[PDB]
């Protein structure tokens, strides 16, 4: 829960999502990142972040498509790392698969580029959109195998909306820069800096409206 945290050990699976990695480190998800079921996913997202259980189920249904095992009713966090299923190029904190065949390890050089677009202590929708676009332009210019499919692009917009929605204020569309940086660089919730679990339930409609604002910006 909120009061426990420890880093992954050998055998603990981690993937390309900073938030799922964080929730496993806290034990909201199994700390070993394995055998994650619909019920575990829905309960972890609701307990930790106040994600609507309907949204949590939809996200699980995406996640489970990455498990290579036939007829799987679970996923492990490293299944999410399979290139161009849910994972995609032009991430904010991971390298493109092309360069070193590692699209899952946190990459400080990549993240430093993203952070350079967060110029003020509060991130707004415009700065969030700039950071993501800069990553797309950089991958496009440097990765000869760069692809951002229609679905990958929709995912990319949704991921930027997600850190605003889970950590910040969905009406103003703002979030403290330090909390987002803390999440990515520590894979721990920024509780000591004052972050509180969202008091309003986070539903599909909330994610949709914020995603569309990032697109419009
Ligand atoms: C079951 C639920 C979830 C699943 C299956 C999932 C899956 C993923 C995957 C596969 C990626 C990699 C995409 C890429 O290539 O960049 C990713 C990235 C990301 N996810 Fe999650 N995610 C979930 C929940 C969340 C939540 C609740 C948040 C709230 C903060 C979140 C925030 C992010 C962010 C900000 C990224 C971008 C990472 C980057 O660009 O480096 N995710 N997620
Ligand atoms: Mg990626």
């Amino acid at each position: 829960g909120f009061d426990s945290w420890h880093p992954p050990a050998p055998g603990d699976r981690r993937g390309p999502c900073p938030m799922l990695n964080t929730l496993a480190n806290h034990g909201f998800l199994p700390h070993n990142g394995r055998n994650i079921t619909k019920e575990i996913t829905v309960n972890a997202l609701n307990s930790a972040l106040n994600v609507n259980k309907t949204l949590g189920e939809l996200l699980f249904n995406f996640a489970v498509t990455t498990n290579p095992q036939p007829n799987a009713t679970f996923f492990d966090l490293d299944h999410l790392s399979r290139h161009n299923i849910l994972e995609h190029d032009a991430s904010l904190s991971r390298a493109d698969y092309y360069f070193g065949h590692d699209d899952h390890t946190f990459n400080q050089t990549v993240f430093d580029q993203t952070k350079s677009y967060w110029k003020t202590p509060i991130i707004d929708v415009q700065q969030a959109a700039n950071a993501r676009l800069a990553r797309v332009l950089t991958s496009n210019a440097t990765n000869p195998t760069f692809v951002l499919s229609q679905i990958g692009e929709a995912f990319s917009f949704g991921e930027t909306a997600a850190y605003i929605l889970a950590l910040g204020d969905r009406v103003s569309g703002t979030v403290p820069r330090q909390w987002v940086e803390y999440l990515f660089e520590n894979e721990r919730l920024p509780l000591e800096l004052g972050w509180r679990r969202a008091k309003e339930v986070i539903s599909n409609s909330d994610l949709d409206q914020l995603t569309n604002r990032v697109i419009n910006a």
